[PDB]
């Protein structure tokens, strides 16, 4: 029912989705990465944003082609919601996707924090960005599965040695 | 009841394992595979192998520390039966752990021929690797959890795009 309707309660998922921990959150599978990546969504999304929500030294090891890294909540409410980023035609939809190294933390809650601003900056039901996902498994189960739409075509873990220092400077 | 007795049927299963795909296999968890690369059973073991079934590329792209890499069956029952790898000590043991790159199929299946190589040149009780284990979830899930006991601390897919014809080859 209205589960499956969107931000705005305007219109159900464009998405299919799949099981994820948190019930709130709707979650995507590395093959509709690829295919929204790929085009097949082409006349109904207008336009996509992967957000790589891991700390930068993860993102520069390799990440998703065309994701932005956005690890702080700063800087995701400034590059999502300080010049809203609308649709070249206003019947086409905006979605934002999610994800992080396992897609269980850092991703769902920027998610939340997102939705948490577009809620604040508007008229209730409207919403900037109506429709979200998480991308389930995060970096780690779709690397290994789609190494070809990724880049660099590595993977740099979070605990990754050579960067300790980094990571608790992050934290 | 036998199900817990090593190849032999001497003695029970030195390693706490988890639970995997294939029934007539024994499986531990990564975090058993670094109690044992950090000595934690250098008192019983004597010597372990741990062999990646990896194609070489794969390999050569980042791998378990002191692991040897054996994709093909001569490979592996040349470097394990040809010069049995014998205990410097009989009351300790020798272990073989298998995996791959998720440690579903070609770790298994390695892991099962090197058993039947085994059964082979020995008196049926007896056995060269009595005791042989499956790495669950193969360098995927390893590799991420783990990395410093990695080398080089990368991974590269079996799927990696700039290594189709060599995957190719070897298939």
């Amino acid at each position: 029912g209205i589960l499956e309707l969107i931000g705005d309660y305007s219109k159900a998922f464009l998405l299919q989705t799949v099981d994820g921990k948190h019930q709130d959150l709707k979650y995507i599978s590395p093959e509709t990465m690829v295919a929204l990546l790929t085009g097949k969504f082409s006349n109904i999304v207008d336009k996509f944003v992967i957000v790589d929500c891991r700390y930068p030294y993860e993102y520069e090891g390799g990440h998703i082609k065309t994701a932005v890294n956005l690890p702080l909540e700063r800087d995701a409410e400034s590059f999502l919601l300080k010049s809203p980023i609308a649709p070249c035609s206003l019947d086409k939809r905006v979605i934002l996707i999610f994800h992080c190294e396992f897609s269980s933390e850092r991703g769902p809650r920027m998610c939340r924090f997102i939705r948490e601003r577009d809620r604040a900056v508007n008229d209730y039901p409207s919403l900037y960005y109506p429709e979200m996902y998480i991308l389930k498994g995060g970096y780690k189960e779709f690397f290994p599965q789609h190494p070809n739409f990724c880049e660099p075509q590595d993977y740099r873990p979070m605990n990754h040695e050579a960067f300790k220092d980094e990571l608790k400077t992050f934290r």
